[PDB]
């Protein structure tokens, strides 16, 4: 698709009250009616790394941001990695379900350390697309539709 380029936000979880045994952290993605998408990572500070999966979502002038896919982090798109990532079996399980409606929110697990539970952060990529190759950044309309997103505090 036809980037106008990426943005990326530092957004901090909140806790989603749940009577399910894990810990249900959400990230915030503001209602931003504009043909873009949004891919989430869930980092950890007090472990200095992040969980191997990225979750998509996707808008449009039309239509307000849904969960659209999650991805396994098989390979960074933006330079190099090849860090130890955390796996499922960690007690970092994000919801990949289109079904569910919560997708994108990660479980943790009572067997993962809770200080590094509470050390988690999102990182949001915002990737505004067009039609025009031409064009290599939104214009205003667009800045001002995505203004709850770049108003956000910088995290990349």
């Amino acid at each position: 698709r036809h980037s106008l380029g990426c943005y990326f936000k530092g957004i901090n979880p909140t806790k989603v009250p749940s009577s399910d045994p894990r810990t249900v952290l959400k990230c915030t993605l503001p209602d931003v009616k504009v043909n873009a998408s949004w891919t989430l990572e869930w980092v950890v500070v007090n472990l200095h790394t992040s969980v191997d999966v990225t979750s998509y979502y996707e808008s449009s002038p039309n239509s307000e941001p849904r969960f659209l896919r999650a991805i396994l982090n098989f390979t960074p798109m933006h330079g190099l990695r090849t860090k130890n990532l955390l796996k499922v079996k960690d007690g970092f399980q994000v919801d990949n379900s289109t079904d569910n409606g919560n997708g994108g929110n990660l479980y943790v697990y009572p067997n993962a350390t809770t200080g590094s539970a509470d050390s988690v952060r999102c990182r949001l990529r915002m990737c505004p697309w067009t039609s025009n190759s031409k064009m290599t950044a939104p214009d205003e309309e667009m800045l001002r539709k995505m203004s709850e997103v770049l108003n956000l505090p910088n995290y990349g």
